[PDB]
């Protein structure tokens, strides 16, 4: 009982409501009543619900139906479960091992012992890893008592692609919130493509093209030339400025991408938005077109996005005869734009959703071939407000060849926070190695291993950092300058700089 | 009162353990063990104890003492602890909060209450993550009863550097890398010698700037020297084994050599400890060691000697071009001694049991992606019962958005089917359902119904769910692959489509 039901998350409430994403065509009909076509699903977050509203026949690019709100009259008990294993659930709550779960949850017998005087019971679960959303499981028979309201119908807006669905989800965050007007982007994209077809210098570059199936390498050099020529045009002004220094946004990457697109798109694929999206979605290098690198979305204005898509479009049109099997170049301006637009929206949605950055909690920090992470969530928390010790474990390894760990930088506080020298150590494939710790200043201590440490494929390390607290005083924000522990990798030189591997921590009671 | 692990606690007659001893104390400590965690440490593994035997003043390159075995007469209680926080240990067991733990552990009140009849109690802790060894903590007063015996004295053997210590630690696995470093040392000199006093090699050794020159130009010349040097008969084996793998290219030997010449000054070259400390923080050493893709390729005395020799000569050439060392004896002196120590450290790590990438919670790093089983239990597929199981996989990537095309899953009719309704993937919390369809009778491929991209700031949790219709246990000879294949981006090699494969290895258990 207490081993599968989370009482703290269980509760009673009058007019319990939740949301249900609905496919195209069922938005008006479901309003007449919740009917079985083993459970009826709903969620507490109307935005997560919108993500289930896409046409099941065209899941990647199809149209989105809508979201409806379902409300149970009277009192409803929400029963939170710690596990989603039915047989396990049954063996604990002393239920009929033979009879289905959601079958018993709808019977009065179950409602009395678990409902707390409520008219019915609805099961609850964590919506997903990395989500604070809740997923509800409703009995079909009890669900028949739900009154249904229209929360929103995406089709009636009359927008293109899945624009309505994504503009809706973007409301959750309205760093920063990416809330782009894709109508304007679609409009600006078309306008720019057009301007870039009938021009002086750009039209000249098109006539200086092989226009025949050629090797990748030759296809790429011409494309880079095209990219450079094209980028000097006034309408790609801003793009030229924002793509000039970050290697990831270089012409060579726009060409690699364009070549790749031409290679995998044939006539049948070009003629279908769903199949095009499928093909493009598994390609590498898309971050170059989206201007997404180093954990941030750099292309976040309608103007710059339309310029990048227009430039990639034009380029794909060029890479087609040189690399593709396709004969109809129309694909570059039609489905390629439609498909890539969708992909942009997916990635933007992802950056808009709360998530831990590398080195925070158990999200690994990947850098220079190394992978480091806090072993457990509690490890990333430095508790305060007490005298005594604590231990914090950090996992460390590398992708291939032996890369060294020179040591670690740890925060200190003259008076309170101190590094416990004897308990701080690092182990390599189980070999325990002690460390030599010395203050580099009042607030930072550097610990170096007393034996050489290397990690790589097949060789991992556990860095165990231990802290000593002299007083029960709480660590205030100002006291600790940095917010991360710095593991140091290899040294590279005319100045010495170490590979910085960061693990971010939180200060709590 | 859950700070003691009774399952691992026991009483034993003549409880013995091992203690690593520093140089000069091997003989003396045998006369007897003498003085919050003031303790006398010992361990159940004499090889791990050998690792604490290195001179405190020169811990990187210094000499090793030896290992001694300590035995308590009569019966002894080994109390296994679940935590190393003394304060917690005091509060839970209901002891005084003001007096030091190890002081209290050696008293009769404690010895009667927890000793289960023993004459004294010894505390026990897990040695460390990735280790199955045990660390013992002894009360100094009680430790006076320990009889001390010699297991091995490393200096008595009279070997060079830390050879005796590493030869001894290598007995544990004696695939085991068990190299004879005397032979390797002797062959290194012989090879360095032949390579300096030769015809063809000295011809290239003459066409040198021999003056502080550009770093790029230093490399170029070194790559040619490497190219030329590698044609000598004494480096024939190395020529062949370093021929195709890019990690072992002359360019890497050059990058390595240049890096060495840049960080060694006369003071450093004159002190092995300082040389090791300087060299131990440089990248690219796997080029010289021949270590890549999870294996030690240079595992014969001959080939190891050639690589070090070749590296020594290159460092000798790199110095004038980039370094400021008026002397060049370093390349043949402390450079060889220090790099030898580093080969030994890395070899020892590959000799120790450890989980490979994609096993247990060790991540699998490849093509910018990083994937791992969420917990150790997730990597275990239980069999021998009708029912469902869930398995969570963490997925992310280093920088730009890379896609996840799907996942290849093993299937066994009745004993292991994919539960299509509960199999899904979440990206920064957005739950995405999957379309699962068999490729063949043994493998099922699940594609996400919404495009999936991971990268810096975007992670995914792939939740694989299995259904078992039969109670019959899955037998070993019934699954072809022991891994779950997560698929990343697709690439067209020439005109052939291949997927970036990310593997999570699982174990079948009852």
């Amino acid at each position: 009982a207490d081993d599968v039901v989370d009482s703290s998350k269980s509760f009673v409430m009058e007019n319990f409501s939740s949301y249900h994403g609905t496919k195209p065509g069922y938005v008006d009909s479901i309003q007449k009543g919740i009917q079985k076509p083993k459970e009826f699903y709903s969620t507490d977050n109307k935005y997560d619900a919108a993500g289930y509203s896409v046409d099941n026949e065209n899941p990647l690019s199809g149209k989105a139906g809508g979201v409806v709100k379902v409300t149970y009259p009277g009192l409803t008990k929400v029963l939170a479960l710690k596990v989603d294993n039915a047989e396990t659930i049954k063996k604990e709550l002393g239920l009929s091992l033979t009879e289905p779960l959601m079958e018993q949850v709808g019977t009065e017998e179950f409602i009395k012992r678990f409902g707390d005087g409520a008219s019915r019971v609805v099961l609850s679960l964590p919506f997903a890893e990395g989500s604070s959303s809740v997923e509800y499981i409703n009995n079909w028979e009890q669900a028949k008592a739900l009154s249904v309201e229209l929360e929103i119908n995406f089709e009636t807006r009359g927008k293109r692609g899945q624009d309505a669905m994504y503009e809706y989800m973007a409301q959750a965050c309205a760093l920063s919130c990416i809330n782009l007007d894709w109508d304007v982007i679609r409009d600006k994209t078309k306008t720019k493509i057009e301007s870039l077809k009938e021009h002086g210098p750009i039209k000249n570059k098109m006539s200086e093209s092989p226009n025949k199936t050629v090797s990748e390498e030759k296809a790429k050099q011409y494309l880079e030339e095209f990219h450079q020529t094209a980028l000097e045009h006034p309408e790609l002004s801003e793009l030229k400025t924002v793509t000039g220094t970050n290697p990831v946004f270089a012409g060579a990457n726009y060409a690699a991408w364009a070549v790749n697109v031409a290679q995998v798109i044939d006539s049948e694929t070009a003629d279908n938005l769903e199949k095009t999206t499928a093909a493009l979605s598994i390609l590498p290098g898309i971050g170059s077109v989206m201007g997404i690198a180093d954990g941030a979305v750099h292309h976040n204005t309608e103007e710059i996005v339309a310029q990048s898509i227009a430039l990639s479009s034009l380029m794909v049109a060029q890479a087609i005869p040189l690399v593709g099997e396709l004969v109809d170049i129309g694909f570059a301006a039609y489905n390629f734009v439609e498909s890539i637009i969708n992909l942009f929206q997916v990635v933007h949605n992802s950056y808009n959703r709360p998530a831990y950055s590398p080195g925070h909690k158990t999200q690994p920090f990947l850098h220079d071939g190394y992978a480091v992470s806090w072993n457990t969530v509690e490890d990333s928390i430095i508790r305060t407000g007490f005298q005594g010790e604590s231990g914090h474990d950090i996992k460390i390894t590398a992708e291939n060849t032996p890369l060294p760990i020179a040591g670690v930088l740890l925060p200190t506080i003259p008076g309170k926070l101190d590094v416990n020298k004897s308990k701080t150590h690092i182990s390599v494939n189980g070999r325990k190695i002690r460390m030599r710790c010395r203050a580099i200043d009042g607030d930072v201590t550097f610990c170096r291993p007393k034996s050489p440490v290397y990690v790589g494929n097949g060789v991992h390390a556990n860095l165990h950092v231990a802290f000593h607290r002299s007083s029960s005083e709480k660590i205030h924000s100002n006291e600790i300058s940095s917010d991360s522990i710095g593991v140091l990798g290899y040294q590279k030189t005319h100045t010495k700089v170490n590979s910085k591997l960061s693990l971010f921590f939180e200060i709590k009671s």
